[PDB]
RNA sequence: AUUGAAAGUUUUUUUUUUUUUUUUUUUUUUUUUUUUUUUUUUUUUUUU
């Protein structure tokens, strides 16, 4: 079931990728936004914003996801897959490319006096604002209550940060389809409705 | 059902301080309010 996402971020957006040749202190990803920003990102606004009646590891370690899989549920850790069990439950992939550029630098203000302080001169690369990125989430389980999870998800991307502390706003670009799919409750409808338009109109 | 897997390149740092668009520069120098015009004409200090 594919998710058409469109999401514009809501400030300076940026990420250090990196490159032989860069001399930007923060550099970026050749490609642009990768997947695996992206759900790693949406897995700890998960944990960190977890709807009632789920469960989640919370954790870094595989050692520790195994140990908090010794009862073995964990709600958030089967919809993102077990490290070793299951093949997987779904897929991001980001089709725009060629964002705006341009290099910023930035200083840190001494404490005791109110003057930059001497050395603490740095620059970043950053993405220009009201940039539109487009994500499909392709869930390929057959699951209803993981997928209000994955909506869900996608709802607390809307409250979180995403890349030095930069805020972002979800649109979904599809309400027909996806309650034409399967499971047009009307939870699933609000929640629709409210991840349709911006937070911020 | 890929040899095979699951991890946000993330956190954290105010491009800030020092500096009066300031001093000097007189809206003055010149030009007669003069110029032609008669306070003039008419009238008996006087009658029954």
């Amino acid at each position: 079931i594919p998710i058409k996402v469109s999401m514009r971020n809501l400030s300076s957006l940026t990420i250090a990728g990196g490159s032989t040749i860069s001399s930007i202190d923060i550099p970026l990803n050749p490609l642009g936004v990768p997947p695996s920003t992206i759900k790693g990102t949406m897995r700890t606004a998960v944990h960190n914003l977890l709807p009632n009646g789920y469960t989640s590891c919370g954790e870094v370690e595989p050692e520790s996801i195994r140990e908090a899989h010794k009862n073995g549920v964990c709600d958030v850790c089967k919809l993102f897959g077990y490290p070793d069990s299951l093949t997987g439950c779904f897929t991001i992939d980001v089709s725009k490319t060629d964002y705006r550029t341009s290099y910023i630098t930035r200083v840190s203000i001494d404490d005791k006096t109110q003057r930059a302080k001497e050395g603490s001169l740095f620059t970043q690369q950053i993405i220009l604002p009201n940039s539109d990125i487009s994500f499909t989430v392709y869930y390929n389980c057959n699951d209803e209550r993981l997928f209000k999870l994955l909506l869900y998800s996608i709802l607390d991307l809307r409250y979180w940060r995403l890349g030095r502390n930069t805020m972002i706003d979800v649109k979904v670009n599809n309400v027909e389809e996806i309650c034409k799919s399967v499971k047009c409750d009307e939870e699933i409808n609000g929640i629709l409705n409210q991840l349709s338009r911006y937070l911020w109109e």
